[PDB]
């Protein structure tokens, strides 16, 4: 139930690692903002009460333990976002409620190849600061900075330094990325998540001008031709709220931070995307009857550009290697870890399920001349059907300078699915994904006792690779970004891209997206950090535009290739002629 006289300077749609920090820092500012989230409240620091039993009045919940991060792997129901075929957190935090919580100072070239300027590593470079202020990494998130069952990691790091790779500290050693492996960096803080929701949330929940709706989903943005007046919304849960809710006249705007599918779906019910898509929604059953008429809509590629890492896992085993069972954490941790994690914050529980072992990487230069980026993830756990105890998964994510992409897609039941699947369409990149498993051999290769698994000694690189199926199901890294794509050419007239430097979404005066799905590309590493990077950039575009100024009477106030304000000054209003042409009248 939307009251009766509110509005606001800013509308930030959805509480992820793109828009809790750009609710923050547009709050900061003075300015009045509403962050409007699907689901509920869930680290104890946002007062979240989910968890098992052995949290009960530690002040805690599943969202604040590391150790208990792979829950949602068993266990998602009512957590997981149910609107898309993948994997996405629809809690409070996003994506970073429920992640791994992998944090990483960026690697310049990431902005530097995938960004056009503006956006390039000397652009973002102060938000990279701010951002890193905010969460620094820890290597080590246990409280004593001690690190627990590092018997598979001590294994892989010395298999590593002997093939000639490079120890470093990765978030000191940000631009390191070729040779080079480290202890694996976290957001957390105080042996907990912590995370956007332990920093940027908390110190906007203090300020007055800052507002949060749980439990409320957006359905739209409601627009008078390019300028957007309001967002719909209806309760997802019991005390979210239902009507439209406006933002400032004139001089207010909305920023989707909903996600690569999230903030795509928005836009597509809202008349923005392609054709055939708007199309698919106008014939819908949920929004046929009141969506906005096709002579409003905007034609943007939204869902194209679809990117991921391409995963490809790998398995050794060792026998110094040592499993912990996390799962089994859930219900009956072992008790010394349990005392020693509520007590103190120490221990293998204040470390990210399952134990995550040495993180390396390499660049190849293939073919092609294009340099693409490997990152290996190690893990303790079994990954392919290899039984658990002496196992490691070693994950090959393919990054940066791999050239395939995919589609989005919207159903007639308004949900989203992964069309066009991204991986592997053109043959240099496979060629990347192959030499690396080629090269980590050769590392490890004078490691004594170690076992290839997967692939085991009988299968090549390549042909172990040729047999995977490729599939998001198991080839994805829940990494999901670009639908929303940011650039230069305007994709009302063919281009790329949906949003401009400020993130601004052609076509519209005050829709802004500020999320993962406006990366051109997947970037060398786990991307949360990276997001919030962007979202400390975009914020302060956004931040030092001048207030729209509205059309004067008779003035061009919209067409398809319209630059500037889409809303008129009082006493007049904003009338579409044609395709090219809306007058103040
Ligand atoms: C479990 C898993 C493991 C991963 N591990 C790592 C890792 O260790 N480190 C790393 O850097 N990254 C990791 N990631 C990647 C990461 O979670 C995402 O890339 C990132 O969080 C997405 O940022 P986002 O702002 O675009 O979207 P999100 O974080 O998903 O935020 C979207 C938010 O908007 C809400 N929302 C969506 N639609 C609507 C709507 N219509 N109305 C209102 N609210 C809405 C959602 O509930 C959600 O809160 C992993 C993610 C998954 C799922
Ligand atoms: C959003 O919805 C959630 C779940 O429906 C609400 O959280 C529950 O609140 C009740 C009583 O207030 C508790 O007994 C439950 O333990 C809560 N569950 C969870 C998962 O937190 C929450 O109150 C709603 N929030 C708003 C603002 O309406
Ligand atoms: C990453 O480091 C490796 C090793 O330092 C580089 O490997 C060299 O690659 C060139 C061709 O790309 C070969 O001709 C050399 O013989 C390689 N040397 C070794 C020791 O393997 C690799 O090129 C680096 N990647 C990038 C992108 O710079
Ligand atoms: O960035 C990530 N970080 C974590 C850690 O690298 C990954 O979690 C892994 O995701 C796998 C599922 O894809 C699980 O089988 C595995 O146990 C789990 O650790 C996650 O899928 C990936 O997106």
């Amino acid at each position: 139930p939307v009251p009766t006289g509110v509005s606001f300077d800013y509308i930030v749609v959805g509480g992820g690692a793109g828009g809790i920090p750009a609710a923050d820092k547009l709050s900061e500012a003075g300015k009045s903002v509403l962050l409007i989230e699907k689901g509920f409240a869930s680290t104890a620091n946002t007062g979240g009460t989910l968890g098992p039993e052995w949290l009960e009045g530690h002040d805690l919940t599943r969202f604040d333990v590391p150790g208990l991060c792979n829950q949602i792997w068993v266990d998602s129901k009512g957590i997981a976002c149910e609107d898309t075929d993948q994997m996405a957190g629809c809690v409070l935090g996003g994506g970073t409620a429920v992640n791994a919580g992998l944090w990483f100072k960026p690697y310049s070239l990431d902005w530097d190849y995938l960004f056009p300027d503006g956006w390039k590593y000397n652009d973002v470079q102060p938000a990279i600061n701010r951002a890193l202020s905010r969460i620094p990494g820890t290597d080590a998130p246990s409280t004593d900075g001690k690190r627990y069952y590092q018997e598979g990691f001590e294994v892989l790091s010395k298999g590593l330094a002997a093939g000639g790779w490079t120890s470093v500290t990765a978030n000191n050693a940000p631009d390191k990325k070729n040779r080079t492996f480290a202890h694996a960096p976290f957001m957390f803080a105080g042996g907990e998540r912590n995370g956007p929701l332990g920093t940027y949330f908390q110190t906007a929940k203090k300020r007055n001008n800052f507002d949060v709706w749980l439990n409320t989903s957006v359905k739209r943005v409601i627009r008078e031709g390019g300028h957007i007046t309001g967002v719909e919304v209806e309760p997802f849960r019991d005390g979210g709220y239902e009507g439209i809710v406006p933002v400032t006249k004139v001089t207010g705007r909305v920023i989707l931070s909903a996600g690569t599918f999230g903030s795509a779906k928005i836009l597509l019910r809202s008349g923005i995307g392609p054709e055939d898509q708007l199309e698919v929604v106008a014939a819908s059953e949920k929004d046929g009857p009141t969506m906005i008429g096709n002579s409003s809509w905007i034609n943007l590629p939204v869902g194209y550009n679809l990117d991921d890492h391409l995963n490809t896992d790998t398995v050794i085993s060792h026998p110094d290697v040592v499993f912990y069972d996390f799962y089994e954490a859930w219900d009956d941790p072992i008790e010394s870890d349990k005392n020693s994690y509520l007590e103190s914050r120490t221990g293998i529980l204040a470390q990210a399920a399952p134990n995550i072992g040495p993180m390396f990487w390499e660049e190849i230069v293939g073919a092609d001349g294009i340099v693409r980026q490997l990152q290996w993830t190690a893990r303790v756990e079994g990954s392919l059907g290899a039984p658990n105890g002496h196992t490691m998964t070693m994950s090959q994510y393919l990054g940066r300078g791999a050239t395939s992409r995919g589609r989005m897609t919207i159903t007639p039941s308004l949900t989203t699915i992964v069309s066009d699947v991204p991986y592997l369409k053109d043959p240099n990149d496979k060629e990347a994904v192959i030499q690396g498993i080629i090269n980590l051999q050769n590392a490890l290769q004078n490691v004594a006792n170690l076992t290839w698994l997967f692939p085991n000694s009988t299968i090549t690189p390549r042909e172990y690779v040729e047999s995977m199926v490729v599939s998001p199901s198991n080839r994805r890294s829940n990494h999901w970004m670009g639908t929303n794509k940011l650039g230069t050419d305007d994709g009302r007239k063919g281009g790329s891209a949906v949003v401009d430097l400020d993130t601004r979404v052609y076509g519209t005066d005050n829709l802004f997206v500020i999320d993962a799905s406006i990366f051109p590309g997947v970037p060398t590493t786990n991307p949360t950090s990276y997001i919030v990077v962007a979202a400390e950039h975009a914020s302060s575009r956004i931040l030092a535009l001048p207030d729209l100024e509205p059309v004067p009477k008779y003035g061009q106030c919209g067409g398809r290739e319209w630059t500037g304000s889409f809303v008129c000054a009082d006493g007049s209003t904003c009338e579409y002629q044609n395709e090219w042409y809306s007058q103040c009248l």
